């Protein structure tokens, strides 16, 4: 048991074990199953047998996806209670009454995913650069912030001494390989637009060895700056 | 219908995505990752455990472990790409880029799922028009009637003033239909006493259905949708 537990086919014995396992440890259940769906809320509907993906989150979020759109086909908010008996039901009797049932026909697989909660400025660095472009370079003119480009968005964009377009990518932590690749994409996009004379300067307090490497390798520059 | 790799390398993921594109399956990745978005504005989410769903029509969804809505999503018709990150770009006239930079892929699942291809209201119409198809002196009163623990197709009152629950199915009535009706009947029995009848209205029913009905004190009535 690490972060993913799978049963490449479960029986009813298994599912109940796995749901409880998930409730116990606060994991996410994802079932792939041929099934049908029955809903009772404001009105009463069903969907016939078909292949669906069903996601049950620790806080009671319940989602039913079939294989086509962005939206789930049916869903239920945090705070809905989960129950099993050959069907998974999520009922919110939280003052409307609502019942969403997945009658499992054929459970292809169930996956428990013991996922950690996700716990939640560069605008101020930009302020510094506009205030005193000299932190970047002598005679650098910053022009745009969050500038839409053909293939992306550039933190600060300006023009240097020689009239070359200068792209700035601002990070506030150690700049990684990803940062450099991100900036590269912006530079290349603009190179396809204004010619070979576009500079990419990565502005951060420091950077990885890999970052420094790919920069040199790529003809791009670094500039040291602390979020004040 | 399900292919799993309980840990994939980059070699694997590319095989699996292509496998999925080829056969038109759904990819579901469980991964520690981070997310970078560029659309109207530019955002990121730090490292965390997320579920990523990639549908054959380009639907792209990123869920973390807490709300109903995905944390980031992309509509049908967005194009998918892999290089240590999965990207979905819609340059479909706004430009939008959603990137999952995979830190640690816990598992990837391909699910080769069939398209889903899509009345009892008319049966109800028949019943209100001529209650006699149910019974002599049956009065149908409500349609899609909200009840304490559910919704009743048709609800009425019989000759003797008993509450009558109708469950209408248009196909062979199964065990599930009977159980469904039972729930409604029981709910109402806890409300109005023991004198509530449950009549399953369908063109026919399983042996199991006929059984559980008899076993349960519930009735059947034969009726064909138009």
């Amino acid at each position: 048991m690490r972060k993913v537990i799978i049963k490449e086919n479960p029986s009813e014995e298994e599912i109940k074990e796995l749901l409880d396992l998930a409730e116990k440890h606060g994991g996410v259940v994802t079932i792939f199953a041929r099934c049908k769906v029955h809903y009772e809320g404001r009105a009463k509907s069903e969907l016939g047998e078909g292949d669906r993906i069903i996601i049950i989150k620790p806080d009671g979020s319940f989602l039913i996806h079939q294989n086509k759109k962005r939206e789930p086909v049916n869903w239920q908010p945090p705070g809905s209670k989960v129950t099993f008996k050959e069907n998974s039901m999520i009922s919110i009797r939280r003052r409307p009454y609502e019942r969403l049932e997945v009658e499992i026909i054929e459970p292809y697989s169930l996956v428990v995913f013991l996922a950690e909660d996700y716990e939640e400025s560069e605008a101020e660095m930009a302020n510094l650069i506009f205030e005193n472009p000299r932190v970047i370079e002598e005679g650098f003119k910053p022009i745009y912030r969050e500038k839409p480009i053909r293939h992306g968005i550039v933190d600060v964009m300006g023009v240097d001494k020689d009239g070359n377009i200068v792209v700035l990518e601002l990070k506030r932590r150690k700049a990684d390989l990803h940062a450099v690749s991100q900036m590269k994409r912006y530079v290349d996009s603009l190179k396809e637009e204004y010619g070979e004379n576009v500079r990419g300067i990565l502005v951060a307090p420091s950077l990885t060895e890999g970052a420094k490497k790919l920069l040199e390798k790529e003809g791009l520059e670094f500039r040291k700056l602390e979020p004040p």
